[PDB]
C-alpha cells in the first residue's frame, strides 16, 4: 500500500 | 495501475 511502509508490512507480515 | 506485489517486494529487497 501506498500509505502503510515496507519496514513495518515486511516485519509483522513475512 | 502500478500494482505493488509484496511477494515480489519482500524478497529483492529485504
Amino acid at each position: 500500500l501506498p500509505s502503510d511502509d515496507l519496514e513495518f508490512w515486511c516485519h509483522v507480515m513475512y
